[PDB]
């Protein structure tokens, strides 16, 4: 008769990590790959002898600066002569060319000089993605839905499916990653009425708002803002800033030209980051930082949360922006939602709650993986093929 059709699956295809899901036996499974983990970076490394993606190619990124890629996304679809990609440039190790102004990475790989699209480096992370789902399902996976941010436009659209269709996937449909994290939570499945949705995404490395409006399970972007200069990465160098400091206090010593020790201080300063999400202080033990001398201290919650204060304070701003743009009082908001691994920051969930006057944040869903879970229920939705009865 027919035969059984294989799940389709969800990639939040991000910025610094992407995320796959697969909707089945109606519920969404978030599938981690083989080194246990529920996100993959979104790197792509090159050597003399292999070319590297996620795990593996972030784990070796600090002897191999100039021919491992990360942040792709931001060249996607645009310009060599962007002003946004002119001015992100500055800050990546690896080289990024002028081909009939399309920028391009160039690295060196097995032997030769290769210079890479934004969708070939993207359709290399894809690639990663698609064999994590297949390594859990058991067979080969053909149909995707692929999420992009609310503020891409046709160019970086298009260019997000040419990655799909270079790693072998049929593209479904490219999605909002707002949208997706609404359809995560069901939000377009209540029924008649209009709802205000507002999407609160605290990335890496950048903040994006979102405000949009649900009716008969039809979505209308309303509102999108944020801040390309707020992300994690801004707590992570507040933490390195207090560290070297606290290092010239105690030891006498300026760690900060010693740069394997700023990064192992960084490294520490992240997970520190992360254990401050769920403990009120968090011990911070590094041995032989410099100069053979063991770093073994501590940070208080309190004192991570002052570090950071303004910086998580300027997150209310773009969405206060957002709702004069759509139009709404704070009031006419139905549902918040949480996305990106930063809103696990307890000081950032209480600015917003206390902002929307102790109204629940929807954060259930783990936020780093709440886009990839509306793109998989999204998947699962597109492949139906019920004809009518009688
Ligand atoms: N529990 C957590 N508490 C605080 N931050 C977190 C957590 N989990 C993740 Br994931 N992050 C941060 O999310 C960003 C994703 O690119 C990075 O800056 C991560 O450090
Ligand atoms: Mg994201």
């Amino acid at each position: 008769g027919s035969m059984a059709k294989a799940a389709a699956i969800g990639i939040d295809l991000g910025t610094t990590y992407s995320c796959v899901g697969v909707f089945q036996h109606g519920k969404v499974e978030i599938i981690a790959n083989d080194q246990g983990n529920r996100t993959t970076p979104s790197y792509v490394a090159f050597t003399d002898t292999e070319r590297l993606i996620g795990d593996a190619a972030k784990n070796q990124v600090a002897l191999n600066p100039q021919n491992t890629v990360f942040d792709a996304k931001r060249l996607i679809g645009r310009k060599f002569g962007d002003p946004v990609v002119q001015s992100d440039m500055k800050h990546w190790p690896f080289q990024v060319i002028n081909d009939g102004d399309k920028p391009k990475v160039q690295v060196s790989y097995k032997g030769e000089t290769k210079a890479f699209y934004p969708e070939e480096i993207s359709s290399m992370v894809l690639t990663k993605m698609k064999e994590i789902a297949e390594a859990y399902l058991g067979y080969p996976v053909t149909n995707a839905v692929i999420t992009v941010p609310a503020y891409f436009n046709d160019s970086q659209r298009q260019a997000t499916k040419d990655a799909g269709v270079i790693a072998g996937l049929n593209v479904l449909r490219i999605i909002n990653e707002p949208t997706a994290a609404a359809i995560a939570y069901g939000l377009d499945r209540t029924g008649k009425g209009e709802r205000n949705v507002l999407i609160f995404d605290l990335g890496g490395g950048t903040f994006d708002v979102s405000i949009l409006t649900i009716d008969d399970g039809i979505f209308e972007v309303k509102a999108t803002a944020g801040d390309t200069h707020l992300g994690g990465e801004d707590f992570d160098n507040r933490l390195v800033n207090h560290f070297v400091e606290e290092f010239k206090r105690k030891h006498k010593k300026d760690i900060s030209q010693n740069k394997r020790a700023v990064r192992r201080l960084r490294t520490a300063c992240e997970r520190a980051k992360r254990t401050l999400s769920s403990s009120t202080q968090a011990s911070l033990e590094i041995d032989s930082l410099f100069e053979g001398i063991d770093f073994y201290t501590s940070i208080t919650r309190a004192r991570f949360e002052e570090l950071c204060s303004d910086l998580f304070r300027s997150t209310l701003e773009p969405v206060e922006k957002a709702l004069r743009d759509a139009k709404l009082d704070k009031a006419q908001i139905h549902d918040l939602v949480l996305v990106g691994g930063s809103t696990r920051i307890p000081k950032v969930q209480k600015l917003l709650q206390d902002f929307f006057n102790g109204r629940d944040l929807n954060k259930s869903i783990n936020p780093d993986e709440a886009v990839a879970y509306g793109a998989a229920v999204q998947a699962a939705i597109l492949i139906k093929s019920t004809r009518a009865a009688a």
